[PDB]
RNA sequence: UGAAAUGGGGUGCCCCCACCCGUCUUGAAACACGGACCAAGGAGUCAAACAGACGCGCAAGGGAGGAGAUAUGGUUGCCAGUACUUCUCUCGUACUGAAAGGGAGAUGCAAUAUGCAUCUGUGGUGUGCACACGUCAUUUGCCCAACACCGACCGGCCCUGGGUUGCGUUGGAGUGUGCCUGUUUGGACCCGAAAGGUGGUGAACUAUGCCUGAACAAGGUGAAGCCCGGGGAAACCCAGGUGGAGGCCUGUAGCGAUGCUGACGUGCAAAUCGCUCGUAUGAUUUGGGUAUCGGAGCGAAAGACUCAUCGAACCACCUAGUAGCUGGUUCACAUCGAAGUUUCCCUCAGGAUAGCUGGUGCUAGUAGAAGUAUUGUGCGGUAAAGCAA
RNA sequence: UGCAAGGCCGGAAAGAAAAGAAUUAGAGGCACCAAGUGGGCCUUCUUCGGUAAGCGGAGCAGGCGAUGCGGAAUGAACCGC
RNA sequence: AGAUGUGGCCUGGAGGUUAGGACGAAGCUUAUGGCGUGAGCCUAAGAUGGACCGGCCUCUAGUGCAGAUCUUGGUUGGCGUAGCAAAGAUCUAACGGAGAUAUACAACAUGCAACGUUGGAUACUGGAGCGGGGAAGGAUUUCGUGCCAACGGCACUCGU
RNA sequence: CCCAACUGCAGACCGUACUCAUCACCGCAUCAGGUCCCCAAGCAUAGAAUGCUCUGGUACAUAGAGAAAGGUACACUCAGGGAAGUCGGCAAAAUAGAUGCGUAAGUUCGCAAGAAGCAUUGGCUCUGAGGGCAAUUGCCAACUCAGAACUGCUUACGGCGGGGAAUCCAACUGUAUAAUUAAAACAUAGGUUUGUGAUGCAUCCAAGUGGUGUAUAUCGCAAACUGAUUUCUGCCCAGUGCUCUGAAUGUCAACGUGACGAGAUUCACCGACGCGCGGGUAAACGGCGGGAGUAACUAUGACUCUCUUAAGGUAGCCAAAUGCCUCGUCUUCCAAUUAGAGACGCGCAUGAAUGGAUUAAUGAGAUUCCCUCUGUCCCGAGUUACUAUCUAGCGAAACGACAGUCAAGGGAACGGACUUGAAGGGCUAAGCGGGGAAAGAAGACCCUGUUGAGUUUGACUCCAGUCUGGCUCUGUGCGGCGACGUUGCUUCACUUAUCGAAUGAAGAGACCAAUGGGCGUGCUGUAAACUGAACCAACGGGUCCGGAGUCUUGUUUCGAGACAUCUGCCAGAUGGGGAGUUUGGCUGGGGCGGCAUAUCUGUUACACGACAACGCAGGUGUCCUAAGGCGAGCUCAGUGGGAACAGAAAUCUCACGUAGAACACAAGCGUAAAAGCUUGCUUGAUUAACGAUUUCCAGUACGAAUCGAGACUGCGAAAGCAAGGCCAGCGAUCCUUUGCGAAGAAUAGGAAAUAUGAACAAAUCAUACCAGAGGUGUCAGAAUAAUUACCACAGGGAUAACUGGCUUGUGGCGGCCAAGCGUUCAUAGCGACGUCGCUUUUUGAUCCUUCGAUGUCGGCUCUUCCUAACCUAGCGCCGCAGAAGACGCUAAGGGUUGGAUUGUUCACCCACUGACAGGGAACGUGAGCUGGGUUUAGACCGUCGUGAGACAGGUUGGUUUUACCCUACUUAGCUGGAAAUUGCGAGAA
RNA sequence: GUGGUAAUGCGCACUUGCCAGGUAACAAAUCAAUCCUCCCACGGUGAGCUUUCUUUUCACCAUAAUCCACUUGGGCCUUUUUACGCGUUGUUCGGAGCGGGGGCUCAAGAUUGAAAAAUGCAGCUCGUACUGUGUGAGUUCUGCGCAUUAAAGCAAAAACCUGGGGUGU
């Protein structure tokens, strides 16, 4: 029959993210000799908000190194980085909220946002709004640093990383109701086109797996294998546990 | 020499007779289907392989095909024909075995794991045109064709002289062509599907996203914050204003489309109209541009929608798709004239097969005659009877 | 020289008497090619299932189907033909 | 149902043969008869036609129609019938125009209805307009003169 | 050369009309549909509502005459009653603006709410209050509100809510089947679960350093389920899924390795994910029991026992949209209640995110009562515009074999035509909807077809995707385990292949020097932060070199690294995500059942043979080295007399014993010194040269059987008997497979040696010829699961669902006889056991007509007919005193009701009445209506299914088209005519 | 280049060598409200009505671009110090400088002139000359944004502009 929807999702036709009214794409600082050996000052000069994103951007605004021209980077803030602040980046910065360091530099127990999972990759994870890392314990060594992350696994990332101090900006925004099918109509219209969504009983045989009939019901179990082919995997992929959980929350 | 007369023709009438055609059908005048009129079109063809009738040539031989050669090395043409030709090719004269291989006459003598001689001859027997000599239709002779019973001989396989086996022989009958009928495949007597396949064109209708513009009369209710006062030891609690919140209410435009099961229902209209009704600051309505489409697109999900087409669009093609199914199938007269049963089939609306039927016949016109008696001789367990067997 | 068989050669042959003691619009026999049909239905008599049926299923035959014509006012099949 | 026969009828053509025709060929029409059981043939008449054509033997095929919800063209009864009923509606005078005031012992009883423009009357739209300007789409519909064949489902003298 | 104010000259290209719509565009057209933007007057009024009007623009939509019925309406009214109408208050009426007072239960405290309800309103003449400005005083604008006196109402434009008591469902706004469904369905917020740290999960893609979520980074992205809040979400991991291990040693492919052999071939071992084993998981698919006893009357069973499961439905809830029985039972509502509400619960078949229970507000959702109101109704009547009607102009289509009056008969069983009768003069205008089994559309229902299509899965057959193994990519060094110096594997340290990332490839490494080659580590600045600036060298040294270190066995840098998510091929597993196709037949329609599909005995079967049914009564797929073969001896079933225990029944004995026994089995037939029984010896149950024949039949095959000829035999003294057990017990082509063709000889292929691999020859291998086996049971022999209510096509009345026809079991109605009832007495009135009929208002049975179509329940309306008579008329009879009534006769002229509940027909109750009789007319009556039911597409529940989906279960919503033709009928005109038009053919109530 | 304590005023140069920032650039509701429309007031010209009434009813009364020289609202400076005061219809503000005096600047106007009456319109005269020329209801231009609910925070770039630095030196 007809393509399921999770299949022409894939296309990225009508599916693929809105993203004009962004601001582009919020990137650490690149990594230069300066941010290596020493440190490069820059100033806050702004505060404001993706459409689409949860947390709090900031232009924070370095001289180059290198020209006589003055490069304006765009980073994740922190929670407490205010305009007008300061902002160091490298390796001699000191420890403190908003500052980047290489993360073999920072202590054991620090909290630690916008890390980079590879040692110039700007910084990939702990960037939604809220969410930090812990640092745990750095291996002198093999010259790894070992951390949890926000989902609870913990990872051993090469420690030339670099990394911000600090929770990220955002806070919340989920333990708030949103109460009507109203404020959900722009939550999404600056992300992309996720919604609303209808759930597949009750679409027709064709274009769903579940798609049955007298009774809204899913008639063969939901858990899918693994290999199951594309149009096929729906419902529960996979799934070691099912219903509730009632204690233990293993880390997923 | 104008007429008379018989026949044919026309129109009306009387007595009488008389259901509407084609069709499927056990059964049609049917309340079974096609059917207003006419003209002109309109359906067993062409090709190939095989066969049997019938016409023709030739005959243990027949016949080419392709090409060549000249009259023609000519002629606008009549000539793309006719005339001519061979070694070959091919169907035959011989068949048999899985194959290696083998491979056919008669008579006499005669029995020799290849016997020997002769060569004017049906291998023998029964039945059998014509002919011949007789006889009162028929005796004998030879018997042609042909039917039947046998033997011999060739090939296979055999038992131990015998069994059998071939689409074998036993003084050849083929071959070429015409024509007809019947199989067969091809569009295949003509018209007819729901479908299937390759390749293109569509988002002007409509689905959804995005870029950038536009729009929402008049009212009702009266959230936060703010201002004044009152109460209280405190904490806080009461009252009057202001303020103008909401996928809030009434109500235009707008966007919709509930009820009349109203009008209309060969319309104003291949979905419209009238009053009534839903919503009308929002998940709102809307213009232009732009993005995603065919086993795919898009979908607040109804198999919705994708240009009057959607449970798989549109266009051209494969395609005159296949149909055991429905419909049609155009001149006359004459001689004849059925079947719905048997057996087998994924067979039961169909076929093949025997039967019924026609055509061509062959054969010495009473033969091997009979849906019937009589005589003789066999067979039998129904009607009746019996339960005192 | 009995019996089996294939013959040969002779014999006779109301060509089948008499007894009711046959009859025939009795040319026998063989062959090739091929069509249509392979839904039937009705009736005397026999007949099975059914309460029965203008029901269903057979036997021996005759009809309609395919065929009118005369008759039973009318009727596929009855009666006569 | 089916099989076959015919010195058996018709049709377009090819090989032959024998004829016809401007003194009228094919075609066409007829209460035109004659012949054949029949398909059909043949003659007569045309106050039809205007140039081709018949018989007979043989060959040949895109060769014979009443029926397919057959194809195409035409016609036809139904029938001067259904109907031409949303958006209120027109009236009068003078002038235009072929469209009249149209007559073999007065005028009505014997030329009906309808058209345009101007003036007057009455009425509708009722600023979310049968108001004035643009996009998409159309592309000469705009404008003036002439004009009424067809076209504006009635009518025009008016008109896109 | 620049700047400033003037001046001089030049200023190109394309569109430009008109239209933007009741005529300029799209809708076949000048079509009541659709189509973006701008400007927008006066008065009433809250006003862009609605009504009228000045400017602008129009009088174009075919008209005229005009009182028929019937209609349509953006038109009204109605005495008395007021929902009795009806499926149902459908439609209509009703309510109504503003101001003041007032306002319930319930509640998420927001509402409910305009709840409900009461009252005021005009006109006129006055009065008060509400301000600005200028220097207490002076001058002025624009409106609103309140109060009073007088006076009036015919309650009087437009516009503008009826309201209340409850149940079911969804929380709400929203979306949604363009053109039959607007909902309870979808969405939603809220809840939960699953995957996933980027070399990722989901996933597009034929392919790439390809593409999407991702401009992202667990408060994220992807995939499901549930459907606000409140309150809860119980038990089951056996099954099917998904998943996790290792202690998973079984099994599975290729490669890899080794061995016999001349070799192909062959054999052994090694060999992954998966499967198996072992766990986990239900807010994964789902599931959640029976029987008996027992308490001081009875009834119930807290309580015992028992069977049994993976667990035995917990909290709740209910004849509910889920309850068959069922119109459940009780209470309430009403005169009356198949409806509604509240209860009850052994619940056919309720139940917990397949969500359970509640739930204020909300609803063009479903239902029931109440007030108000009414032409819905009793019961209809009058008026209006536009029609129809007549006219002027214009002018179609549907349809059409030919046609058109009936009754009865038969017929294809429901005639316009035929048969026998009764009507019938012709031509016409408006109506009407009985008929033309009227018109539309090659029945959509049903069956059939060796036709499909959409979906589903545990079908058959495969394909991508995902995973897994091997080789490869693929390098270097010291080693460790193995194998027979080499090689398999492998730890670790390396870096150039390769992979991941970043960067404008922007500063690597070294100098600090070895296992190399021929102090610190590139270093002005910061140490919580709280917005300044920095360029195009100053300068030093001899135009160069510094400032600004030099060097390069060389990567742009970082991470990983010979690994895998790298590359390619080979190999397996998974794999409805996707493809192709299939999903027997017969059949008193098909389905379910059966087997009448291949078959054997008796019967039907009609004294040869043959003969049908889903006719009757039974069998077959096997069993037997003896139950086969043979010779010999014997006699069986049973009965009777007699014999220790010992009897009805043990064993012995005698007599009788026509088979009454037996023979593997179904049945039939046959058999007595046997064909039975006992016993002995045995392998005729082998081979049998291609013999013939029967049975079925085409005179084909198969199966089975009969008669033979040959070989070697068995038993018997012998004659003879035996090639299985008589007769049912079975199998094509192709393919696979086994047996026979031993050795030896032949001077040559013969009488006698099996042939082939085709240029020869050997040994293998393969094949051939002969006879057997592996099997098709649908048995003359395909390889095969579902659903369609989203459905399609070719046809069938060869075949179901209506009517009609035959039949009448069944239903209904009646007779005959007379056992008995009736205290008595068969028959006043009844009438058993029997028995004979009728009717066609029941249901069957059949399948004759109709499938290129006869509109398929019920009500309303309307007419007519029948009589088996309820009332009405007349009468007989009685267990008839009267009154009331029973039974019967003639008789169908007349009459036969108002309602509650139900879609109902049927049924029940209320009420009236002289009575509330039973029926027919295509189960009369849909171009007459209505559309509640059934019978579609949407949707919900229960039960069933793994699933799509089913249900003759429940529920809500779901288009009802055409008449102008012919006849009929109802009225309305014209007009001939007696030889019924002519003949002159002549008849006087 | 140059004045003012200052907000900033006045008309030798070049800067797209380079850099930095602005304009372009986007935004609810309430209140006030521009052009303009309507209505009223004033009264000039013609017309309508007239039996009666109506100092009456109707129409018109206009000034384009361009360029010159008081009011309202905001930002700001100096001065005097304020912790209760200023202010809106309105959810405010101040020692990080409220209020007052005096000033600077910006936005929207008003006013007087150039254009410009030579035009337009109406009336009238014998195809001409003359005559005439509001504290009201609407109105989105504007005030107005770091500006709306917001898990919604509301495009970009040419082109231009000023400055930094420099050139002139």
């Amino acid at each position: 029959g007809k393509t399921v929807l999770s299949c022409r999702k894939g296309n990225g036709s009508v599916y693929q993210v809105h993203g004009h009214k962004r601001l582009g794409s919020a990137k650490l600082r690149i990594l230069d000799y300066a941010e290596r050996h020493g440190y490069m000052r820059g100033v806050v000069k702004s505060i404001e908000h993706e459409a689409g994103r949860g947390a709090a951007l900031a232009r924070v605004e370095f001289r180059h190194p290198y020209k006589f021209r003055r490069v304006k980077e765009l980073m994740v803030a922190p929670e407490g980085m205010f305009t007008g602040q300061s902002v160091f980046c490298g390796q001699k910065a000191p420890l403190a909220i908003g500052n980047v360091l290489p993360l073999g530099q920072i202590t054991e127990g620090c909290i630690v946002c916008n890390v980079e999972a590879k040692p110039g990759d700007r910084g990939t994870l702990a960037r939604a709004s809220g969410d930090y890392c812990i640092i745990i314990s750095h291996n002198h060594e093999t010259g790894r640093t070992r951390l949890k992350l926000p989902s609870g696994q913990k990872k051993s990332v090469p420690s030339t990383s670099r990394a911000m101090i600090g929770i990220i900006s955002g806070g919340g925004r989920i333990e708030k109701p949103v109460l009507k099918a109203g404020n959900s109509f722009y939550r999404f219209r600056g992300k992309r086109n996720c919604w609303p969504k209808v759930r597949g009983v009750a679409r027709n045989p064709v274009e769903h797996p579940h798609g049955g009939g007298n009774h809204q019901h899913i008639g063969h179990p939901s858990t899918v294998s693994r290999h199951s082919p594309p149009g096929q995997k729906v419902g529960l992929i996979a799934a070691r546990r099912t219903g509730r959980i009632r204690g233990g929350k293993a880390v997923k």
